[PDB]
């Protein structure tokens, strides 16, 4: 139960602070269409005459799926304001999830003219796949999330996954899976569907930046005890002569000093220009790109390794693909003007983690002597070494929360390389579908495959709750602390708002580094 | 109860492994139609021109009936393997029916512009025949099973049956059955119907290979004590001279060796090729095929008497209708090319029971003596004589399950022919019917025969739970068995599977004779 | 324990008659060699150049095992006619084994003078295949079971066996056991083993004849109350016109009676004498045989179907391979003259059973009118009819007991065709082995295989118990009935006995059908 | 113990059918034991 004029679940929808937790709760209206007509399709980049990098196996299933991985399906633009200005980071503890006001329409167009009615009897199906038997798809930064905007309406995503290929062919090994083959919960107007899911435990998201770099980490004031081979010929003496002569650690040379760390790990990008002038004429796009190898196909690593997206003073560069970029509202599909996307700026981590677009460091390549030269070389590419430390990519109010741990015999710091939780077992997967409904069959029995379906679509409201936990900040910090505050200044509209057209638009990326911590 | 707006089922439909037991539950969506206009029909050969073979008398019924008669309405082609390729055999324990979520809708149609709407207050009426009272149809290999794949829409077939017939006339005896004259329960939106069954004590159903075979069943190593008639010609003197020489089993020769047993019972069959060269130019289809006389009309054997469907090294020819044919998807009604079927093999008894296009043995015929020679013939039909053992037809992913035992007097190891288990009181028929409605009636009464209905047909969910019982294997045998395997080489398609139009189907037919056990 | 100058069992030997119960304990000293060297070996027919029908594949093993399946093991003569001579049927009940007083000897061969000495840390091994994992040889008529005269030592034979064969190749779903992968008792000159089992339940041996015949069982004295055709042409009028005369069941006229059961089931077998001279010239050993055909391999029926070796007034004649035959002690390995054979006469049965040389009966084969005449034909193979009763294959002194009944779906009247019991679950098979003793390894490591051992062999008793249910006759019959007698008349050996030489011999095959039973 | 969702057969170590002078895994006409192949323990699917 209930009943057909009786509403099965209201409209839960607020923000509670308490302290050291935050319970957000959104509620939006969706719509789900007939997929496939009903029917699971065979899908592969055969015959597409797709690059060799770009072919894929497959199946389109009939069903939609939830989604609400993105940031901006829980926080408002003010409450990100409140959570990133005043804590040093945050994590999710527990959901809970909600189907409620299930109506199922049935259209019936002709002579152009088509018309809406309610099929009080039909019925829409969902089960989550809490067992993670299904290949996982959220995590992959698709569309069809929840609105940010709470008085949105959404279309709910058609779920399709992929599976081992040989070019646009299958192999033994590739798996297809029938989600009718899982037991689902079925409901009518009156019903309603919940459940709730407790995350894992998961280091806080670090929503801070250092007030201090690895390098300069030391005691201004004082010398070390320790000495470093400082000239290797002797100053002077009206010739060059070879020596051997020691200096300490002082605060006149910090670059020299013996330290206890290393930057972080790095994998080099190449960088461009946001003023097209500074930029070598040719399409390097994907020739000079930074790709990985796996199985004879080639893939961009985007974002990757986090790295600063540039040095300082030079917000005017970036890596060919190692930042976020998110589009404007007015973007469109593909070769867009860039002042309709939105380039994020990882420099927060510059203080450990090494820039994008520039070298790692120098390694000697040779044993130098009186007879050969001491020579080095660049270098690119920098596995982990112990005594690194490293900040991870920050996460946006309009990007990815969460991403399910790859399930491998081994991984190293999985957290999601464009931002995330990396959780071994994240929230699952939610299906729904319409249920067929057979149109008026022959009158006279038919072994053939079944056809002709009442044409129809479903809509209904859903709400998700998650609790997060907050740490709180007690920096003994002096002077005042950076924060995202809106521009005072005058203007045509207001930010994270409505036009005059009623179209909701997200003016910039907000991240989460503003409050200081020293290392 | 409950209501119009409320569902009253969901979509149970998993499989559970817990050791020696299975459960299989799997739930499709139907679609009834109104059959024969609400009326019992009188059918027969009448006026065909019917061969005199053909002939036969009966009813057609305006009721449709349930029918989940087939492995794969149960097991998932996956699920089939895991069954086949760990246990020596497997049988039914307990069922579970349910209909559910049923929706009424009546079709109005005019200019071409046909119209489905709900009949909220329409009904349907169902019933299981649990005292069989009613002739049983299911087991005959029909269609209108559940479809294999759980996203299939099915048309739920019509109920007819035969009875006593003289030609295209009936007799005296003949009986009429009037499926209104049952006490059936009758559903709108809000109601269900439920009802479960427990299986017969039955024998496992045999789901593996001998490896060994009758005759080679001693021990090659030793001689027997017992003695056989080796001679009786003596070898050499330069002259042939009548005697009487004796040899004693050795294992120089096996097949001289006094044994315990006899191979299986046998009624010969016809062979054919798959490469037409070979075959003789004629239509020996019916000609030359083994046919069983019952009061004057012949009938083909088919596929009869288990037996080895080839020789060793001949999966090239076939007992012409001593094995199971399924047709691909692609196979029309009648005269089909060979590659739009698929044929079984059921070689793998060739340990135990005779090959059907062979003789069963040879046998004497006279009394030899001096002066008249020995003589012999080939019997081509064996009755059951004792010292007899022999395997059963096997069963397949997409072939029948059980068949109701005659209600007979006698009747000898009766396992159905074509494969399945043989059941005195098998799953009871459920019927199915949309109860009529009236469309208006004359304003001024009459009389004569209602013959005016609202157009309407039904939908709903139907769920079958089958409970299994698992006869696991211990084989002490040292090298890997034979394994159903999907093949690993690369294709363009997936084995099992839908393609790109959304068709599901089932490449191959997979038997359950895997595993090896010893005689 | 125990100890190394322990016996560790006694000679239990004797036979105990309670009633309806009879215990036979009989006791052998055995001999066993080292087989094989310790190796399994694979044999086939491969380049024996042996017949088609003598193809076979399998394994030879470095285990002996135990074999009493042989009446004479455990009934002395003496006994086994107290047995034929009172009761009307007999079973076993249940058995009891052990190993005891084992003994393993070292030789050491040189210079043509060989040393045996004893090896006091040496093992044997034991283990009883209870779970019939094993493919069983016992009951295959083979050499090598415990001797009739206590006072004979026997070599254990040597376990191996066969598996399925194309040819002299093997197939994917042959099998290949290792004993060693059994847990198995370890015994030294101080340890014995026990172990017992018991029959299941099975019907009494038939160990009667009838003292009627299924044809004359009426009443003499009285005429039935039932009709036959008697005449189609009436008798005489000077002329040969058609009718329809029918008589009355008379006593004059018993051929003729209608009666209620018929004979048993039958598949005729050539016919040869004892003299030569009546025989044809030829060797139709082969030829004019009764074979089945299984898999291509032809196999000759023997002894098959029990039936009559001759008809009354007779025993000069015998079935060719319908009877079975064991050797004197004179007897060779192949070739042998008759007078040094024994062929058994199962003319017993020739009260309900067909004579094996004769056709079962004639059958009409046409429609007879007054155009056509009525013709008929002889059947020689007939299968079983309802209402056909019959009588098995008697037992002999030196005959098998059980045999294993095949591991198959289905079999009819599973009793041993060669004799004896059909046991679902036999007495399991008792496999012995010694263990290897490397001789003196090189003095530095080698990967390569073990080759080198201590030649030993072991020697100790085994005694058999087994307990007997005894059938009592309370015949009313008042004249004397027939009885196996030793000959009173004087001669130069008295029967079952040993001679001069002390080798003991076995006269004549004794049967156990000597008491009568009415039908 | 697996549980996989999945509706295909899956690959299966399997002996070969086909027939030959030598079972795999087995001794041979003088009594040499041998491993054919390496067996590996891959053979089962699992989504990422
Ligand atoms: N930023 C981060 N750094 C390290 N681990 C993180 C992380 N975010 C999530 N994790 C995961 C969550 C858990 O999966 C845990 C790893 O668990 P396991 O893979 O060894 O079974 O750390
Ligand atoms: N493979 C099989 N072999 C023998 N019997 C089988 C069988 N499969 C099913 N049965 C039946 C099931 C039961 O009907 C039983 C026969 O019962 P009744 O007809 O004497 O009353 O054996
Ligand atoms: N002379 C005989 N006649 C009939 N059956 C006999 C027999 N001797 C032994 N049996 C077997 C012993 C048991 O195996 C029983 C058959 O058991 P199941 O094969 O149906 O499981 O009858
Ligand atoms: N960081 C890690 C250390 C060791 N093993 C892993 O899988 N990951
Ligand atoms: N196998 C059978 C034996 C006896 N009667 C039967 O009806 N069936
Ligand atoms: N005698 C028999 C009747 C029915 N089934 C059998 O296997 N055997």
């Amino acid at each position: 139960a209930d009943g057909v004029g009786n509403a099965s679940g209201n409209w839960h929808c607020d923000s509670t602070w308490l302290g050291d937790r935050v319970i957000t709760t959104s509620t939006r209206t969706w719509a789900l269409p007939t997929y496939n007509n009903h029917l699971y399709k065979q899908i592969s980049s055969a015959s597409t005459g797709a690059s060799n990098d770009n072919h894929y196996f497959g199946y389109s299933t009939p069903w939609g799926y939830f989604d609400f991985n993105r940031f901006h399906c829980h926080f408002s633009p003010r409450d990100w304001q409140r959570l990133i200005n005043n804590n040093w980071g945050f994590r999710p503890k527990r959901l809970n999830f909600k189907l409620f006001n299930i109506q199922v329409k049935e259209v019936t167009t002709n002579d152009g003219v088509t018309t809406i009615a309610n099929n009080l009897t039909s019925t829409v199906q969902v089960f989550s796949d809490s067992e993670y038997q299904l290949p996982y798809v959220l995590g992959s930064a698709h569309q069809g999330c929840l609105p940010p905007f709470p008085a949105d309406v959404f279309m709910i995503p058609q779920y399709g996954y992929l599976t081992l290929n040989n070019g646009s062919q299958a192999v033994g090994r590739s798996s297809f899976y029938c989600l009718e083959y899982f037991p689902s919960q079925m409901l009518r107007t009156g019903n309603n569907f919940t459940f709730s899911y407790t995350f894992e435990d998961v280091p806080f998201h670090s929503s801070y930046a250092h007030s201090q770099s690895l390098d300069r980490l030391m005691n201004p004031l004082i010398d070390q005890y320790l000495y470093y081979l400082n000239r290797t010929q002797n100053q002077s003496g009206s010739a060059q002569n070879k020596d051997l002569l020691f200096s300490r650690g002082s605060p006149a040379g910090m670059s020299v000093q013996p330290k206890n760390w290393l930057p972080g790990p790095c994998y080099r990008q190449q960088r461009v220009s946001k003023t097209k002038t500074d930029n070598n004429n040719s399409n390097f796009t994907w020739t000079g790109a930074s790709k990985y190898n796996l199985n004879g196909r080639e893939s961009i690593i985007n974002p990757g390794t986090a790295m600063a997206s540039h040095k300082d003073d030079k917000d005017k560069f970036f890596p060919m693909s190692g930042v976020m970029i998110f589009g404007k509202e007015s973007a469109g599909a593909s070769n867009t003007a860039l002042d309709n996307v939105m380039i994020t700026d990882e420099e927060e981590i510059k203080a450990t983690n090494p820039v994008a677009t520039e070298r790692f460091g120098t390694v000697a390549v040779n044993l130098q002597s009186s007879s050969t030269d001491p020579a080095t070389g660049d270098v690119h590419v920098m596995g982990a070494l112990p005594g690194m430390v490293w900040q991870d990519r920050d996460v946006y109010l309009q990007g990815p929360i969460w991403a399910k741990i790859p399930h491998t015999d081994g991984h190293f710091h999985p957290s999601p390389l464009m931002g995330g939780f990396g959780l071994k077992h994240p929230p699952p997967q939610i299906l729904i579908k319409n249920t067929p409904v057979p149109a008026n069959p022959p009158a006279e029995f038919s072994a053939t495959k079944f056809a002709s379906f009442i044409t129809q679509y479903s809509t209904g409201q859903v709400s998700v709750e998650i609790e997060w936990e907050l740490q709180k900040e007690n920096s003994k910090r002096w002077n005042p602390e950076v924060q995202y505050t809106s521009n005072y200044a005058k203007s045509a509209n207001v930010d994270f708002t409505v036009d005059n057209n009623g179209l909701y638009t997200e003016p910039r990326p907000i991240g989460t580094r503003y409050l200081t911590r020293p290392l």
